[PDB]
């Protein structure tokens, strides 16, 4: 319905994509409804931590991050719908955080960790099962468009590459209407 402000919790899940690890936090979405069909949401979560390896080195580095998004969104079905799925687009803000190498990175020449952040786009596809008039289960799945810069200094010799990232974000979560 229009007007109407809530806020799902749950579990959100990263899995990196272009070798890092995957990681699941707690997520929330704050969503609002602008019209009976078109919402404005936040998503926010408590801070990953993704393990970082490359081929024969193995878990080398570890970094956090935060991936706040701002989403357009649509909601298909009208206001009495019970089953709502939506799609939604916009742009992803990610920070990166205590970057730092293992024992087993500090040994090939290997410090100063630090990843600059990120803005991207992000693609959105979910699905609002509507219990009664407050609660809700939900699962979404996001597509961000991640481009960082990894900073490192390879014995003492500054190193600077870009990457690619593209990971997937899967919430299952259960809202409440606010």
């Amino acid at each position: 319905e229009a007007g109407e402000f809530f806020i799902r919790a749950g579990t959100a899940t990263v899995r990196p994509t272009e070798n890092v690890s995957n990681n699941t936090q707690l997520g929330l979405t704050f969503t609002y409804m602008a019209t009976d069909n078109i919402g404005v949401e936040l998503l926010a979560a408590t801070p990953f931590r993704h393990k970082v390896g490359t081929g024969p080195t193995g878990t080398i580095a570890t970094v956090h991050q935060l991936p706040p998004t701002l989403m357009a969104q649509w909601y298909f079905g009208d206001a009495q719908s019970k089953v709502r799925p939506y799609v939604g687009a916009g742009i992803n803000y990610t920070t990166f955080f205590n970057e730092d190498f293992n024992d087993t990175g500090k040994a090939a020449g290997l410090s100063d960790l630090s990843l600059k952040d990120s803005w991207g786009a992000a693609g959105q596809v979910g699905l609002d099962y509507l219990i009664n008039r407050d609660w809700l289960l939900n699962m979404s799945v996001w597509y961000m468009d991640i481009d960082t810069d990894v900073k490192f200094k390879a014995g003492g010799v500054d190193q600077k590459v870009s990457t690619r990232l593209d990971p997937w974000v899967f919430m299952f979560s259960a809202g409440y209407r606010f």
